[PDB]
């Protein structure tokens, strides 16, 4: 039936540290308008399925 | 950077009758679990960018 159990992080402020562990998830603004915690247009979910 | 306002279905209860439109966004349970509006485990998100 298909596995979507198994995700990753796609949209980031800034790269990584080494060995640093990020698991916020939290509505990304791509755009210059505020998500306010609504996945729309420009307002991308972190992770990818 | 890549686009990612365009989206499409993922999963339904049935296939669609010729010339149907469906537009409404919901969780999708695919196990025996009620989610509650939660992309956790086996509750997944209808739609795909």
């Amino acid at each position: 039936g298909g596995n979507y159990n198994y995700r990753y992080r796609l949209f980031r402020k800034s790269n990584l540290k080494p060995f640093e562990r990020d698991i916020s998830t939290e509505i990304y603004q791509a755009g210059s308008t505020p998500c306010n915690g609504v996945q729309g247009f420009n307002c991308y979910f972190p992770l990818q399925s």
